[PDB]
Parts: C-alpha cells; sequence; structure tokens
DNA sequence: AGGTAGACCCGGAC
DNA sequence: GTCCGGGTCTACC
C-alpha cells in the first residue's frame, strides 16, 4: 500500500487492536523481525504488553505498546488482519500477534517483503528504521524551501530525489512520476537544474498527489496522455521504470 | 562522504 | 528459466 491506503490501515486497525494484551508471538519466518536481530527475543519481549496506539510515519506503521514500539513496514503486497485464534490462518501468514481475548493481529504477505522492528518506545525516533526519515508531505514541514535545499546540493535527478526517503516521507514510484507529471518536469532533468517556479510547482503537485489519493502516466506506456494525446513513454531514470508524456513535461 | 549497488522476496511476465 | 517490480536498509567506493 500507498501513504494514503497505510492512513487507512492505520485508522482501521487501531479501535480492533487497541487495548488488547499480547498473550504470544508467533513467527513463521524470522527474516521479516530486523530488530532485535533475534526473532525469540522480539517474540519474548512484547508478551505481556498492551496496545495503547497506532501512528503512521511514511509508509511506517508505529504501533505503541507499554514499553515498546513495533515499526512494521508492508511495502506493497503485506496486509493486516485481525482474526479468531480459533480459525484457521490465510495462507502467507509470517507473523502472528495473539492476544489475551483469543484474538489476533495476524501479517501476512505473498512477496514476505516486508519488515519489523522493536525498540523501546522513547528510542524508536532515533533508530532505524524512521531515524533518517524525511518530513510528512502533507506537513507543513514539507516545503518549497526545503525541498530547493535539497535540489540545489546534489548532482542526481529530479526523479532520484523525490525518490529519497530523507527528502520526503512516503514518495515511491508511481507518486513521484505522477507528481512530475502534474507539475510539467522531466524525470531526468537534474535536481540542480530547476528553477525556483519549477521547485514551487512540484512542491504544489506532491502535495496534491498525496492530498487526493486516477492515473496520467504510471504503466501507461503507449497510451495517450490524458493531457495532451502524445503516447506516454517509459525509460529508465534512477534505476527505475519511468513513465512520462513527452510533451507536457520538460 | 554522496551516491550507487547489494540485499531481501517470489508471482507472473517475458 | 530468467527477470521485473517494488521500498528501504546496509555496504561499499
Ligand atoms: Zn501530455
Amino acid at each position: 500500500p500507498e501513504l494514503p491506503e497505510v492512513e487507512t490501515i492505520r485508522r482501521t486497525l487501531l479501535p480492533l487492536i487497541v487495548g488488547k494484551t499480547i498473550e504470544d508471538v508467533r513467527i513463521f519466518w524470522p527474516n521479516i523481525i530486523r530488530h532485535p536481530r533475534d526473532s525469540e527475543a522480539f517474540a519474548a519481549r512484547m508478551i505481556g504488553q498492551t496496545v495503547r496506539g497506532l501512528e503512521r510515519r511514511g509508509k511506517f506503521l508505529k504501533f505503541l505498546l507499554d514499553r515498546d514500539a513495533l515499526i512494521s513496514h508492508l511495502r506493497m503486497e503485506g496486509r493486516y488482519a485481525v482474526a479468531s485464534a480459533l480459525e484457521p490462518l490465510e495462507p502467507h501468514t509470517h507473523v502472528v500477534f495473539c492476544f489475551t481475548d483469543g484474538s489476533e493481529l495476524r501479517y501476512r504477505d505473498v512477496r514476505k517483503f516486508g519488515t519489523m522492528h522493536v525498540y523501546a518506545k522513547e528510542e524508536a525516533d532515533r533508530r532505524p528504521p524512521l531515524a533518517e526519515l524525511g518530513p510528512e508531505p502533507l506537513s507543513p514541514a514539507f516545503s518549497p524551501a526545503v525541498l530547493a535545499e535539497r535540489a540545489v546540493k546534489t548532482k542526481r535527478s529530479v526523479k532520484a530525489l523525490l525518490l529519497d526517503c530523507t527528502v520526503v516521507a512516503g514518495f515511491g514510484n508511481i507518486y513521484v512520476d505522477e507528481s512530475l507529471f502534474r507539475a510539467g518536469i522531466l524525470p531526468g532533468r537534474p535536481a540542480a537544474s530547476l528553477s525556483s517556479k519549477e521547485i514551487e510547482r512540484l512542491h504544489e503537485e506532491m502535495v496534491a498527489t498525496i492530498g487526493e489519493a486516477h492515473l496520467y502516466v504510471y504503466g501507461r506506456q503507449g497510451n495517450p496522455c490524458k493531457r495532451c494525446g502524445t503516447p506516454i513513454e517509459k525509460t529508465v531514470v534512477a534505476g527505475r521504470g519511468t513513465h512520462y508524456c513527452p510533451r507536457c513535461q520538460r
């Protein structure tokens, strides 16, 4: 899921787990657990803790317990469900938090690609994976000035810049391509080549792309641009498949 | 050290 | 049967 859908998950999941107490943690694929390094320590430490809150930082969910925070990333295909311990698990379930009321929070992922870290709550923001994360794109902390100051000092393309999680939280390949289209800027342009006007327009369209979230360019190669009718093109930029309108973007 | 490459994962596309 | 697609971290120069 993208940032908007993670926010929806955050809002939906919270009432389904708040106030529940962890009785067991069952791990079927240890490598999902990134901290502590031993999945057995990860499981052991969570037992007896009650879920108190659920926050979002970029595409990360931060589960707040009594002492610890669980930081979880679903990437593209991960899913959470709350369901009864009496019922069979869904296929591809890798980690289950069992609660004392006989319900469970389950993480499943056909791609097995997600990650989980647990630290004392007070340490979570200064450790991976949250430590270097840039500002929320819908927050005043993400501004044209912030974007401009990062763009000026780099040799990288504008696409590589917007994909950098330290610049802004939660912009992945789809919203990067779409925002750049909406701003009229080619993804391969050096970040340092953008004028003040272009930086300001790009900020505006990034906020709009995220705020709104239905595609102009992503995956639309060889089909007509919805604004000018020119066929959408696809190339590699910053090591990613990159979609753009060669007329609308400059 | 700024910035790219490696690593993780595997359904489905070639 | 080999490889893309996806995000975000660690490992290099
Ligand atoms: Zn166009």
